[PDB]
């Protein structure tokens, strides 16, 4: 709600973030795999690699690249061992392996191949930088405008417009151009101080943040700031800002210095590699690549070289792209940033938001999508307490009216209907066709052949799966498999199925039913992700495969029982989505009630063999 | 032929079964393969597992999931080890690997990979059932019908009808409509108490047979009961006849209930777990996953339950689906089934069919093709002393005209031809269309483009290959693998290519050119079943390579000499059929002069480089 | 130039080939591969196999089949050991994997991983035959004809001429009609002792000569003699030839004969199995089969049939197949060849191609392209001295106008069109349509959709590479692999994508990182060919993709220093090319400023984004 003062919002804020902090350290070291087999392999790079599964876990899906992990050996046919490796290589299903990269080449046991054990290495620094954010903005008040101070505090100020910074084109150059309601949006952020775009599924809140970032940097003399809570969005709007021709510069963690990505040529780490501008240095990268080190001085003297290549760089960049927690680096501080614009502000809880925040901002842009999924909070005490509601959010409830972005380019019409019409208030258009939204080269029949969409009825028995804690559905998994076959037969490839389904036990027992039992090779199933909605949020499939698995009335978790979270599952697809589900178990709550009933009318909700679906009679409600 | 008495019948087939049972037994055990790689995996239910490819064999591919393997390290790196595992993956080609699940974790020697060795378990228990079935079937005149008993011991009896069983609309629930000839075979066993229905290749046999059973199962109380030799078969039949919407049981023996299959979700062992119907044995299952086991006491009660549970199932069943050894299963004796319908019985010993058919059949039903593959005999005393003949052949030798199934849907009209004319005298009808059997995104040049075959005229000399004891064709390989590679750059994918050859020779020497010379990747070709016709038995294929590999004039063996296996072997592919051969060598024998001149007489048979194919003007017969 | 007599020649010549040969020792020995991880396994011939990668080298590309390598274990969990296998696999990029089969099993360290070691063994023989040819070819003038002596000392000889060789109709026995340039070809070679033939990318040589040899062939007693530098042109010559239907032998050295190739079932190792014309032989091949081994008397008997049966083979055949090298093979020399015909020949050192050419030439055919790759010649004393220039272009130079083959069969005509006019002054002909060459069931957008190329306009820094002795470029890295994937998706195949740069620090960035941050599945971006120029002489691929790395102006290697490496990565290519990189850099040098401009006017220079290219306006010159 409102607050006194800065003070008075440390005050709150401050002990949410430690109760998370705690928790996520007792969590994170509370997940030991126990008996791992490991493969050992060697990097381009002469780096030593790991490649191992970890059974009775999914969770090892939730690592980005460069989190470390702690290998040891618990054998006995090699001296115990203990080493740390980065990730490189992050699991997509739960049979899938983690790659890491090992901090020292030997003595790694690498003669040995089984009973080793994984420990996920928990680190404070995100947490630290919160809080840093936190104090920040309650002992300096110069760290953000007065207006925005007031409007952050919740206090009533009179709005507030700039005139005559409108560009005489809106388009940026090297980007498409915009639709009407992106053009408002530009529009409507040059003429204030604070803003809140909401951006649906599909819209291209991506093209629009690097349109406003291009005038912004364009109009104004140090970088613009450009953040998001994820490392994706952050290499996104990288790209296209960079298609911009302006000059970016993508600050990475030292941690993930040594991992490749889609932006990383314009990684800070790289651009300072081989500069002309700077001889020396080059002289002395030169030097530790044809000999194996540099002597004591020689490397101080590297070291200093890097921090002024460092400075230089970011100084005259026109914009630079890093996480939320990432505009906590040390290279950061010390600067200033007037113009500050946050991609996926809804699921970043509110201190990891004001991190870059604090750090100058006199014009914010806040994009999200308070209709689709918010922060992930573990601790349930400081969530209830209030840290799972986003700066978005809050701001939202505080009166400002969020600028949608309101034409979708990603799924078939017949797709964004029911999203659109439940969560959206109706208000999305269809910027593709049914026509530009048919897969070339493939052959599907579809009850409806003119709806790429449908909701099978399966009623089969649940049962209790993952040692107590979940369920599985048999009957539902082989429909499942059934239909990822015939996906996969009529053109359709691995790497662009996907199947949502909220219960640990149905997504290990699908991984191995379709490695055992699928008509087709093993090699095709283990590319399929499988995982809960959560993990596709922000990226894109050809083909959608829901998983209801709950065969009795139920409380229900993940989309079953959550509207953001079925808002997501629903709108990740461009061509395809299809629903296994029992309508008996579904129906109590409403929600599933209105796409149920949504699905009969459109004559797509179905029963019998794959080969000849029928329309299903079924009685539910 | 005929028979005075059950006894008589009895004291011939037994003899039968126990020279078979013998021979079955000193062929297993001499299996035993000497020097083998191991790769040790963990699958996700936490069991260990082995993977291995036998080199010097063929024989795995014989192999069913359940099969239990014996694996030992006679190595000198490790403590000697023995241990048993259960088949969980059977290899498509003389390269692939085994996949096995050890039956305890450790301390399986994980750490070693090399100089194993492998040994078939050989278990009696199917031989102990045929005994048990031609004992039960002599001393117990009421395990069948009087009527079914005098025809099975070839005595003379009035034929006998059923009136007022037909249905008012024969197609049943969830099944496509029933064509000409499917609804007379329908019709016809409904009036009754033993039929014979011939189900040649593509012809609906599956459909009818679940058409079949359902009816009599909603005009009867206790399970009908639906039995094949082989295990596929019985799945298929459990998928259709469940989507009639009949309460249907899967019975599984207890080596093969830690195995998925495609219709695994209606296994009696899946059935009985989180019944509501049982809460007690819930909270008996719950706590033994919880938990890791069970107390003496609740391990008991455990059992106790688990029993009673299997016998409601069974005895409440619609329908009873399994294997013909399997049902005599102990969990069924001690119950009776008026009709049972037996499908593939012309690839089952006669004895292996009574299994079932001895547990008060009053109304059967025998499905099969004796113009097919008849039963695998391994001892050649017993099969030329008469375990060779079905009991579908016996039959019919008696005087029983089979119902044939006469539409065929399968093959393309120019595949069904010859077949067609030469074992069925000419009867079949194609139920699909050229157009309907055209691949989509399949640009290939048959030498005739409206008739997706040909024989590949290739002379070239024949090796001794298999230590002496088979033949292979560098030659004919060569042109093989051209054929292959040019159809997966067509479009088509390994799960669809399958090349038949009677000599193993050939097939080992195939998969190592493929692996080493191949235009494509490795990848690709590893996943192309190579075998003998009769592994191919019951299934299909969008294409279908053969390969005859003889150069000189010889007896012949597989598909080369015996009309049946050519029947099959021309009856396996959808889209395409391309024979790699001498016509020089197989002239000699009567049928290939036939298969030859049609061929010819289709402006078909080839030679030539296969970018720029021509008939070919040899001269033969 | 000019040479008194065949001893002067032979003075010159033959220590520029022992300045090679020693070199070329000293490189071999120097390559040396310290930390190699193998991977065991069983070849189903029995034979024990090593699989590994040579991660910092791309060298082992250069491997053939056969080729042997010395593998030590240099640990210290495991007896110290040595051993030598041939190679089966050669890798197609950096981190792809070599695979060799051992001479013998055990007692081979089966169960160690780590730490291997490789070396590349040096073998004299190619350079002892060249040394053997040059002697023979000084002191016997009946090696060669004295018109052929004259020619190749570059004496001055009028004109000869043969009447009433030529045939009723040219075209040959299972080959394709020949086009109007090359029936001109095969008439004029039929007509001459000494001819050229010139065969530009796309132009049918191998049909063209595979015609002359059948003419020739049919028109003498003896073998005639059919040669090239590389195994891969020899194989293809071999498979026409034998389309032919003439009694066709592939001569392969004693190393390669455990190795299946494209057309081994012509190899006289194989013919020389299972004759029935050897009675005897055939009888101990059995029995060497059935049991191990044969005693010392069997044993010899054996060698002296193989030796009486290779002799017989070789003195009935139609056409011998060999390398030029080859050629010198023992079991040849004592044989005397008339006719000769050697492709490539442009791609051998002149002493090389003289090794077949000294058994007696008197029609003698050199098939090449000296407007393409020359021969490689690691001594820069002896190049520069002579050895780079091969026998085609001396004789060029002598006065021979060879005769051109004119019509191109293998690309779009907008990928001939500039290769056409500026290394072939335009006279290159379309054998195909546009509409030929696009490929099936493939959605790309060009630019110019009816163009399949373009030049992706990219400025972004190089960095050195390879510890100091190469470059890289990230930015140039990002776009290729967006291509690559573009590609994939479009429905391309990575086995026929094709990646050109000259920098080995380009090649294994561009492995590791399609690796580890490809859009698609790893086992997809592995699949692909990346190496400089050399490796793709003589293939062909459905898309290329060039890399030129380099920012700032610079010397240049490989194709962006050499025009001859530039027409041929500009000719690889069925269907696309797309050439990454930085106009800036190359339009220094004329030949790119030429090609710069052309694409300029093609309305196919381009900048941007993938999915959204635009032209570029960019400056240079």
């Amino acid at each position: 709600m409102r607050y006194e003062d800065a003070y008075q919002y440390q005050n709150i804020f401050g002990p949410l973030v430690k109760l998370e902090a705690d928790y996520d350290k007792k969590l994170k070291e509370s997940q030991t795999q126990d008996n791992i087999t490991v493969r050992w392999d060697l990097g381009l790079n002469k780096k030593r690699i790991a490649y191992f599964t970890l059974p009775k876990t999914d969770s090892d899906m939730r690592l980005m690249q460069g989190d470390e992990i702690c290998l040891r050996y618990k054998g006995d046919l090699a001296p115990l061992w203990k080493g740390i490796g980065h990730v490189i290589k992050v699991p997509d299903n739960y049979g899938d392996e983690i790659a890491i990269e090992l901090r020292s080449s030997v003595g790694a046991p690498v003669e040995v191949t089984h009973n080793f054990q994984v420990d996920f290495v928990w680190k404070s620094t995100s947490f630290d930088r919160m809080q840093s954010a936190l104090k920040t903005f309650a002992v300096d008040e110069t760290s953000v405008s007065g207006y925005i101070y007031h409007k952050l505090l919740g206090h009533e100020v009179e709005d507030v417009i700039i005139k005559c910074q409108l560009p005489k084109r809106f388009t940026a150059q090297g980007l498409p151009d915009l639709n009407h309601s992106q053009v408002y949006a530009v529009k409507t952020v040059l003429q204030r101080p604070l803003s809140l775009i909401q951006g649906p599924p599909g819209t291209g809140k991506t093209v629009t943040s690097a349109t406003i970032v291009y005038h912004l940097a364009r109009q104004g003399n140090g970088p613009v700031l450009v953040c998001a809570p994820s490392n994706i969005a952050v290499d996104q709007l990288t790209e296209k800002i960079h298609q911009t021709g302006l000059k970016v510069v993508r600050l990475c963690a030292k941690s993930r210095e040594a991992i490749d990505s889609p932006v990383s040529f314009l990684a800070l780490h790289n651009q300072i590699r081989n500069m002309d501008s700077m001889p020396e240095l080059q002289k002395l990268q030169q030097l530790k690549d044809e000999t194996g080190e540099l002597s004591s001085a020689d490397e101080k003297r590297y070291r200093a070289l890097k921090r002024t290549a460092e400075r230089e760089l970011l100084m005259n960049a026109d914009v630079i792209c890093c996480t939320c927690v990432g505009a906590g680096d040390p290279r950061l501080a010390k600067m200033q940033f007037r113009s500050i614009l946050i991609d996926e502000s809804t699921q970043a809880t509110e201190p990891e938001c004001m991190v870059p925040v604090v750090l100058g901002a006199k014009q914010l842009i806040l994009v999200g999508d308070h209709c689709q999924l918010g922060p992930v909070v573990m601790c349930k005490k400081a969530a209830k307490a209030g840290l799972s509601q986003s700066l978005f959010e809050r701001l939202v409830v505080l009166g400002i009216r969020p600028i949608r972005l309101q034409v979708q380019y990603r799924m078939h019409p017949a797709l964004s209907a029911f999203p659109s019409n439940i969560f959206y208030e109706g208000s999305l258009q269809n910027g593709v066709t049914a026509a530009d939204r048919v897969k070339k080269g493939f052959d599907f029949q579809w009850p409806q052949p003119d709806k790429p969409m449908f909701f099978y009825v399966t009623q089969g028995q649940e049962e209790i799966a993952s040692s107590g804690t979940s369920y599985l559905n048999r009957t539902e998994a082989a429909n499942v498999e059934k239909i990822t076959t015939k996906l996969l037969k009529a053109g359709a490839k691995p790497d662009q199925i996907g199947i949502i389904t909220p219960y640990e036990g149905q997504r290990s027992y699908l991984v191995q039913y379709m490695q055992f039992s699928g008509s087709l090779h093993t090699k095709l199933y283990q590319e399929v992700e499988i995982a809960s909605v959560d993990a596709f949020q922000g990226r894109e499939k050809d083909f959608i495969i829901l998983s209801c698995v709950r065969a009795n009335e139920h409380q229900g978790i993940g989309f079953l029982n959550d509207p953001r979270r079925l808002n997501v599952a629903l709108t990740r697809a461009r061509y395809g989505v299809i629903i296994v589900g029992n309508p008996k178990a579904l129906s109590k709550q409403p929600l599933w009630n209105h796409l149920l009933n949504y699905y009969k009318e459109q004559k797509v909700l179905v029963e019998g063999p794959l080969n000849n679906l029928r329309e299903s009679l079924m009685q539910f409600s």
